[PDB]
């Protein structure tokens, strides 16, 4: 649960990613694959990129970046309310994608990096709080539906 001052200091910082959504989202795969390389071992698609450069012309990855942020952001959108939501995203990644929890910490650390390096004028101390609350209760919602449907204990 978060309060709604902190949901408006979540989705303040949001608008300024969906400005570019794909550059953000570009950041912030990179990142994760850079701090956690086993990572981008769930890949073949764009496994074997091995230079910064390559990264960023790679468009594969650049749409990539978007479908994690569109969905993401529709997801802080419902403010906690966001069972619809999570329910397919949940059923993919627990039985098809197989990504563990542990790889949503890293993604969740990479949004955190990219947000902190891009705006920390709507990054301070408050604002990561309530972004890193809104990141948690996701985890622990989509956590709770991968066992449901008998994944990862
Ligand atoms: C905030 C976190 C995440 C969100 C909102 C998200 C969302 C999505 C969405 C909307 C899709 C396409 C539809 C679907 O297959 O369900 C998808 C596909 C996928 N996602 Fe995630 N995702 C994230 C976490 C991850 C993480 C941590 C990995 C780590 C490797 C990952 C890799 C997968 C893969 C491998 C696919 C298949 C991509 C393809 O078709 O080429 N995702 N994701
Ligand atoms: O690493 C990812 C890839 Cl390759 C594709 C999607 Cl759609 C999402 C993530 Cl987090």
């Amino acid at each position: 649960v978060l309060s709604e001052g902190e949901w408006q200091l979540v989705l303040h910082v949001w608008a300024k990613v969906e400005a570019d959504v794909a550059g953000h989202g570009q950041d912030i795969l990179i990142r994760l694959f850079k701090s956690h390389p086993e990572t981008l071992e769930k890949y073949d698609r764009f496994k074997h990129l091995k230079t910064e450069a390559e990264m960023k012309a790679s468009e594969d990855l650049k749409k990539d970046g978007v479908t994690v942020l569109t969905a993401l952001g529709a997801i802080l959108k419902k403010k906690g309310h966001h069972e619809a939501e999570l329910k397919p995203l949940a059923q993919s990644h627990a039985t098809k994608h197989k990504i563990p929890i542990k790889y949503l910490e890293f993604i969740s650390e990479a949004i955190i990096h990219v947000l902190h390096s891009r705006h920390p004028g709507d990054f301070g101390a408050d604002a990561q709080g309530a972004m890193n609350k809104a990141l948690e209760l996701f985890r622990k919602d989509i956590a709770a539906k991968y066992k449901e449907l008998g994944y990862q204990g």
